[PDB]
Formats: structure tokens, C-alpha cells, sequence
């Protein structure tokens, strides 16, 4: 059994919380490599499988996977309820995130004559908030993410009282043991895609691409550049422009997270105080976002 090591600690697959597979059921489908259902173990869960035709390391990739989020302990992290491993398919079971992933839900949830007040300022702040309660947690406890982006992040709900939360560590888990065309290099800082030096304040570059997702409402980052494009436009001092409507004191914390040192990039507890800031100011939050 291998050992997964966090916050000075080190867990083994014996430490996981295995659930027998009889009290497991499986509801509907949710959707990459291997499934993810709505279960009940009444306990409501999502369940990640791991396909029955997979290799030795996709085997050791499951259960670092199921290691590195049972370790976690953040309300902005998604929470592990347990894993079945002893039965075929492998399951690992996770807190059911209902409002599915957060690049999605910014896509379907634009502001639309049909649903004009479907989303406000507000929405976004308290959203980037969340992430970057989660990033903080992670950064004093010296995990380094490698991937913050909106796909990568999950929503409790649709609804207003939705929390966001950190739902997806499969970069982290590869690096802690794919290919150039699979690198988020959109998200990637100068010193990360060229030295292949990563810090926290990597995660602070992501953070600010973050944000830009998610004041943009779902768009995808440096509309039109391809990867290498991308590359050669950061690397060069490029930077994007705000997201449509966008107050400045939100873009400012955006240029502050792009910094090309990664000593002039604020850490999170910085990114926090500057976000809740906006969420103060009035000006900020009673800007109107752009109807489709």
C-alpha cells in the first residue's frame, strides 16, 4: 500500500474509510477517464469509478487520488465520505456537488432575456471568495494545486445559497506519483511552463486566470490564442483584458495575480482581503453584468 504524505502526516490506504458495497447504490450518471454517478450510501454521495480495463497505474493514480482528498480538511474542499476498493469497479465516494462544476454553471447561469437577474456581481465575488478560502488552506498547508480553473471547482447548488469548493486534484496527484498538448498552460505562470518551478504563488498566477473565468462568466481564457500563442504572449508581458463589465478593483486583483515575479504576487490571504474589499464597495457590486 503506498503512502501519501500532507501536512507532515502520512496516511496508507488503510486509513481510508471503506464503505461495504452493499450499502452503496447507484442513482444516475454525471458523466474523461472512469464515471461519475449520483449514489446514496440516507447518505446522497457522487461516485468516482475506476473503469475495470485500466492499467497497474491507473490503479496507484485511484487510490492517490482517494489518499489526497481524504487528507483535506476545508469547507472549500469537497469532502470524501469513504471509498469502496475491496469490490469491482473501484468506487471512491465524494460530497454531492449539485451545482455540477463551475465553468458550466457560469456558462448556463449568463444573464439572458429569459433569466436577466440570473446572476449578479455578488454571485462572482462570493464564488471567487470560496476558491480562494480553499487556495489558502492548501497554500498554509504547503500543497501546491498545479490546475485552478473553473473546471476544476464545483458548486453545493444552483441556488444563492451555493457554496463554491476545490473538486478536482488530478494534476497535483500526477506530480506527486500525460503530456504538453494535456498542460493547462493557460493557467501556467512564466517560471512554471518554462523552468518548471512551482511555488504557491504558481497557484496565485491561476487564481487570477480564475477569476477572469469566472467574471467573464464561462469563457475561455485569451479568447482566440492557442497554447503556444498563449505562451509567447505571457512570457512577452502580455496580460488579458477585464472580462465585459468588469469593475476595476476586480481587475486590479486579476493584474496583481499575473505579476511576472512570483515575489510580487500576492499570497491568498492578500487575494482575500482585496476580494472582500470589492464585496464591499457598492460600485462594485451594483455593476450590472452584460446580458447575452
Amino acid at each position: 500500500n503506498p503512502n501519501y504524505c500532507f501536512a507532515g502526516k502520512t496516511s496508507s490506504i488503510s486509513d481510508l474509510k471503506e464503505v461495504p458495497r452493499k450499502n452503496i447504490t447507484l442513482i444516475r450518471g454525471l458523466g474523461a477517464f472512469g464515471e461519475v454517478y449520483e449514489g446514496q450510501v440516507p447518505l446522497q454521495v457522487a461516485v468516482k469509478t475506476l473503469p475495470e480495463v485500466c492499467s497497474e497505474q491507473d490503479e496507484l493514480d485511484f487510490l492517490m487520488e482517494a489518499l489526497i482528498i481524504s487528507k483535506f480538511n476545508h469547507q472549500n474542499i469537497v469532502r470524501c465520505i469513504g471509498v469502496s476498493l475491496q469490490s469491482l469497479p473501484r468506487f471512491i465516494l465524494l460530497e454531492l456537488m449539485a451545482g455540477g462544476d463551475l465553468k458550466s454553471f457560469l456558462r448556463e447561469t449568463r444573464p439572458r432575456p429569459s433569466q436577466p437577474s440570473s446572476l449578479a456581481m455578488l454571485d462572482l465575488l462570493h464564488v471567487a471568495r470560496d476558491i480562494a478560502c480553499g487556495c489558502q488552506y492548501l497554500e498554509e498547508n504547503h500543497f501546491i494545486h498545479r490546475d485552478i480553473a473553473a473546471r476544476n471547482c464545483l458548486l453545493t447548488c444552483p441556488g444563492p445559497g451555493r457554496v463554491a469548493k476545490i473538486g478536482d486534484f488530478g494534476m497535483a496527484r500526477d506530480i506527486y506519483r500525460g503530456g504538453c498538448a494535456m498542460l493547462p498552460v493557460k493557467w501556467m505562470p512564466p517560471e512554471a511552463f518554462m523552468e518548471g518551478i512551482f511555488t504557491s504563488k504558481t497557484d496565485t498566477w491561476s487564481f487570477g486566470v480564475l477569476l477572469w473565468e469566472i467574471f467573464s462568466l464561462g469563457y475561455m481564457p485569451y479568447p482566440s490564442k492557442s497554447n503556444q500563442e498563449v505562451l509567447e504572449f505571457v512570457t512577452s508581458g502580455g496580460r488579458m483584458d477585464p472580462p465585459k463589465n468588469c469593475p476595476g478593483p476586480v481587475y486590479r486583483i486579476m493584474t496583481q495575480c499575473w505579476q511576472h515575479q512570483p515575489e510580487d504576487r500576492p499570497n491568498f490571504a492578500i487575494i482575500l482581503e482585496r476580494i472582500e474589499y470589492c464585496t464591499q464597495d457598492p460600485d462594485v457590486i451594483n455593476t450590472a453584468l452584460p446580458i447575452e
